[PDB]
């Protein structure tokens, strides 16, 4: 049995999703697995999307301030984890920010900042402590979500790719695959080891925050790890000389003003890395380091505006600088 390398990529969940696999299984078995990967991504776009009218999440949002809504166990577990990170981060990650983000999302499409009062009114409808998850303990009891606060809107944009990465890994493993690189719009899971037969860690790139994005600034060797990066220049609009990026500080209702240009989180679960990367970007370096003390199994890499890079002890030895303008502090 020979090792063969496969890759498939599609536009789905609003971005480029690619999976690369090394396997000695019959090719028809890899092909079936990859068919299922991209079917899952299509199906889940219709569960999770905050910017289609026809998703499960949109239907849930169209019921805020009313009665509990039944959701599948998958979505329920995602919401549970999201509310967990909202609590732990002190609301720096907030999965009930849709009132605010939708005010800004229209701002992107036409390069205009929301509106003082409107933005203030929106911030009153983002209390994630008013999302009530309940699931009976009897056989086959349904999972339900209640949005108690009128006009509150869920938006799982900052955790859904992680969730989907984790679900893809689980599917790959179900297909007896154990070597893959999953890349959902830059949200990476490195499953197993790659082949060089010599087995080697995956070398995950971290971009220059201000790059044209073509090339990484740094590379980190990892196994069985998600790598998720949040940054200040990944998605933004400009108006009157001011850049407005997509990661909102829930306290201000404006794009977060922070002391880091990017934060990359390394975790066994991509769900966690995705939430935490967004939380840490909002929180800034010192407060991030205190939060991450809560999560001893996670590592982190910060790129500062002066191009210094600090990485936690679990990963610093695995970092290689490719763009010599950056400096890795040790
Ligand atoms: C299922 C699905 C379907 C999608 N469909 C589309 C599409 O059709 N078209 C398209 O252009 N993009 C789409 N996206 C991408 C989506 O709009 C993201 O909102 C955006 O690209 C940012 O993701 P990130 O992973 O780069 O950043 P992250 O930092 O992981 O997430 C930032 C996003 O989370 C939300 N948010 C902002 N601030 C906070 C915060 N403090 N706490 C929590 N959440 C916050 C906003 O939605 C913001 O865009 C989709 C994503 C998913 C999961
Ligand atoms: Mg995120
Ligand atoms: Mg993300």
């Amino acid at each position: 049995a020979r090792v063969r390398e496969y890759s498939r990529a599609e536009l789905v969940i609003g971005t480029l999703c690619r999976v690369r696999v090394y396997s000695k299984r019959p090719a028809a078995e890899v092909h079936a697995a990859l068919e299922e990967v991209f079917t899952l991504l299509q199906q889940q776009e219709m569960v999770l999307s905050a910017n289609r009218d026809d998703s499960a999440l949109a239907a849930l949002n169209a019921q805020a301030g009313s009665a509990p809504v039944v959701v599948d166990r998958s979505l329920y577990a995602l919401l549970e984890r999201a509310l967990f990170f909202a609590e732990k981060s002190g609301g720096a990650f907030n999965p009930a920010l849709g009132a605010v983000v939708k005010l800004w999302n229209i701002g992107f499409d036409r390069a205009a900042v929301p509106d003082p009062d409107a933005l203030k009114e929106a911030l009153t409808r983002c209390d994630f402590r008013q999302v009530h998850l309940r699931a009976g303990v009897s056989v086959g009891a349904p999972h339900t979500v209640q949005l108690a606060q009128a006009g509150m809107q869920l938006d799982l944009g900052a955790i859904a790719k992680g969730f989907l990465a984790d679900k893809i890994v689980q599917l790959l493993t179900a297909h007896a695959l154990d070597s893959a690189l999953v890349d959902l719009g830059g949200n990476i899971f490195a499953l197993g080891l790659k082949y060089g037969a010599q087995r080697l860690e995956w070398n995950v790139g971290i971009r220059d925050p201000h790059g044209t994005g073509q090339k990484p600034a740094l590379v980190v060797s990892v196994r069985d790890c998600s790598v998720v990066t949040s940054g200040a220049y990944e998605r933004f609009f400009e108006r009157d000389g001011v850049r407005y990026h997509h990661i909102i500080d829930p306290v201000t209702g404006f794009p977060a003003h922070t002391d880091v240009d990017s934060v990359s989180i390394f975790a066994p679960r991509s769900t966690d890395a995705d939430a935490l990367a967004t939380a840490c970007f909002v929180l800034g370096y010192e407060k991030s380091c205190a939060l991450l003390r809560e999560f001893p199994g996670v590592d982190a890499l910060f790129i500062f505006p002066d191009k210094r890079v600090r990485a936690s002890a679990g990963i610093v030895d695995r970092v290689r600088v490719l763009d010599a303008r950056f400096v890795l502090e040790r």
